[PDB]
């Protein structure tokens, strides 16, 4: 493969494998600075956004000490909640925090619904499923979305995602088929698809054309399988170590990496695995994940 194709991609590490926002005591005593020298320390060029983050003035300094960059940041959509104009009103806030951090890619969910916060439901059966006039509002709120990046120089990632609406990759297929691919892109995640359908190259050999910005989330298949086999929520899951970096889980990440290169994929990858990093040090796993980027996908 050429150099150059590698040379298009670029390599992240999220900051929720050192601390989380939806549980904020994970990770709690972790911080930006921590995090952004972590990095380097590990060998990796950026990272996304976490919401313990600071603003754009800050954010950029610290970034800048250690020639660092943000590949994205994560954006809770509301369109069937709160309806489009409301929700538009909140990307846009979004869309102009990335363009001043100079980040590419907002990564959208529709959160409507969701489980994945939740203390009780089952994150394996109990996820919701968006009506036929839901479908419509979010894919023509999802376009407009892009229609609203655009301004900004950014690109819209529809993140499928546990416990949400669009989960499975025939709920991505739908997703895909109606929106269009000049407004709404794809956040491929490999841990959300496999956890969800029991594959991951299915959803990436149907949408690469749609592939506009990746997470690479191992999976450690006999804690899925624990998990799976107690009911527990999403939170419960990953605290009981469902997820984790390549290198350390269970997935290939090489016909992923493949199959990137073959369609001139430019962009990111961005290694994210929420765990509680008392338990899986996000330094140890950061290190554990570019030796194994290193030694098992990069070929120049």
């Amino acid at each position: 493969m050429s150099s150059k194709a590698e040379k298009d991609i670029k390599w992240g590490i999220a900051p929720i494998g050192w601390r989380n926002d939806d549980i904020p005591s994970i990770g709690k005593d972790n911080n930006l600075q921590q995090l952004l020298s972590d990095i380097v320390v590990a060998g990796f060029q950026g990272t996304e956004v976490g919401g313990f983050f600071p603003g754009p003035e800050k954010l950029n300094y610290e970034l800048k000490l250690r020639n660092l960059e943000i590949a994205g940041q994560w954006f809770s959509s509301y369109i069937i909640r709160d309806g489009i104009e409301k929700a538009s009103e909140a990307f846009e806030k979004h869309c102009q925090y990335l363009k001043a951090i100079n980040a590419p890619v907002a990564v959208v969910s529709e959160q409507t619904y969701t489980i994945q916060r939740s203390d009780t439901a089952n994150i394996f059966k109990d996820k919701p499923y968006f009506t036929d006039k839901e479908w419509d509002e979010v894919c023509k709120g999802l376009n407009h979305y892009g229609e609203i990046a655009a301004k900004y120089g950014l690109k819209v990632a529809y993140h499928h995602h546990m416990g949400t609406g669009i989960q499975t990759k025939e709920e991505t297929d739908r997703l895909m088929a109606n929106t269009d691919p000049k407004l709404v892109g794809l956040l491929y995640d490999t841990g959300h698809i496999a956890v969800s359908d029991g594959d991951y190259m299915a959803l990436l050999n149907a949408h690469i054309d749609r592939v506009v910005h990746v997470h690479f989330k191992d999976v450690r298949r006999s804690k899925e399988e624990e998990c799976r086999a107690k009911g527990l929520t999403f939170q419960g899951s990953f605290l009981n170590g469902m997820f984790t970096v390549p290198g350390d889980g269970d997935l290939d990440f090489k016909p992923v990496y493949d199959k990137l290169i073959a369609n001139n994929y430019k962009g990111w990858i961005v290694v994210e695995a929420e765990q509680d990093p008392s338990k899986a040090n996000p330094l140890e796993m950061a290190q554990i994940a570019h030796r194994y980027i290193k030694q098992h996908l990069i070929e120049n």
